[PDB]
C-alpha cells in the first residue's frame, strides 16, 4: 500500500542531542530494505542533510533529498537534481548590503561549504554546527560565491533581524519571501518554496499517487506535507496544530516517534 515516506529532520528524525537514534536508523534500513524509498525534507541545506542521508543509506535505495524546503530535489543514489528553485541572483547583492548597512553577518552555501565574511559570529557558527559544515571565510563575499544560490541567512540578536526582515519583505516583495526560523536566523528564500509542492512534483515524476506516501512531522513548516500525504503523521512533541491536521500522532522524537510510526503502521 505505501511506497514512500517522508520525514523532516530536526524534531522529527532527530533527537534532542540532534542524532539519528540507533532505533530510528535501524528500522529505515530494513524499511528501505523491504522496498520501501525515503525522502528527507528539511530547511536545511544539501550538504546539511547528506551526512543523514548516508548514515540511512539512502544512497543505496534510491532515496530523495528535498533540501531548502524542496527548494531542490536530488536522487542521493543517481545524484540527479530534477528540480531546482533558487534565489534570483539580481537580489543577492541587495541583500549583502542590507547586512552589511545593518552590522550584520550574511551567509549562504557552496556545496559543503558555507560562505560568510564572519567565520566568528556566534549565530553563523550555529549554522554550521546545526548542519556540520565546514566555513569557508572571505573578505569579498559577492566574488567568492558560485551562483545561483538557493538562499541566504542574515543572522543576529532577534531585536535586530526584525527590522531587516519588515525592510527586504516589501523591499524585495515579488522576488524572496522572508521569515525567521529560529529567532536570530533570517531565511531570504524564492517565491513558491513549500515542501507539499515539492512532493507533489517528485510523485508526479516517480509516478506514485499521496495516496501511497507516509509523511512525518511536527513544524508548522510541515502542515502541508502531512496533510498532503495519504498518511500525515504528526510527532508526539508536534505543534498542536500539526497534531490535529495529523492522520496519526506517534510518540515524540526522543522516543523514537519515527521508528515507533513505521513499525506500527507496516
Ligand atoms: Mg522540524
Amino acid at each position: 500500500k505505501y511506497k514512500l515516506i517522508v520525514l523532516d529532520l530536526d524534531g522529527t528524525l532527530t533527537n534532542s542531542k540532534k542524532e539519528i537514534s540507533s532505533r530510528n536508523r535501524e528500522t529505515l534500513i530494513r524499511i528501505q530494505e523491504q522496498g520501501i524509498r525515503l525522502v528527507l525534507a528539511s530547511g536545511r541545506p544539501t550538504y546539511g542533510i547528506v551526512p543523514l542521508a548516508n548514515e540511512l543509506r539512502m544512497n543505496e535505495f534510491g532515496g530523495f533529498i528535498l533540501s531548502y524546503n524542496g527548494g531542490e530535489i536530488i536522487n542521493w543514489e543517481s545524484k540527479e537534481m530534477m528540480y531546482e528553485n533558487v534565489l534570483p541572483n539580481e537580489v543577492v547583492p541587495v541583500l549583502y548590503e542590507c547586512a552589511r548597512t545593518n552590522h550584520l553577518s550574511i551567509l549562504t552555501y557552496d556545496g559543503a561549504e558555507i560562505v560568510t565574511e564572519n567565520s566568528l559570529d556566534p549565530y553563523v557558527q550555529k549554522e554550521a554546527f546545526l548542519n556540520k559544515m565546514a566555513i569557508r571565510e572571505t573578505n569579498d563575499f559577492l566574488t567568492d560565491i558560485t551562483l545561483p544560490v538557493a538562499k541566504c541567512l542574515i543572522v543576529g540578536d532577534a531585536g535586530k533581524l526584525i527590522p531587516v526582515e519588515s525592510e527586504l519583505c516589501i523591499r524585495l516583495q515579488g522576488k524572496i519571501n522572508v521569515f525567521r526560523s529560529e529567532p536570530y536566523f533570517l531565511e531570504l528564500v524564492p517565491q513558491g518554496i513549500d515542501k507539499a509542492l515539492s512532493l507533489s512534483v517528485l510523485l508526479e515524476n516517480i509516478g506514485m499517487t499521496r495516496e501511497e506516501v507516509i509523511a512525518i512531522g511536527d513544524g508548522y513548516n510541515d502542515l502541508s506535507m502531512i496533510k498532503f500525504a495519504g498518511m500525515g503523521v504528526a510527532m508526539g512533541n508536534a505543534q498542536e496544530p500539526v497534531k490535529k491536521a495529523a492522520d496519526y500522532i506517534t510518540l515524540t522524537n526522543d522516543e523514537d516517534g519515527v521508528a515507533e510510526a513505521i513499525e506500527r503502521i507496516f
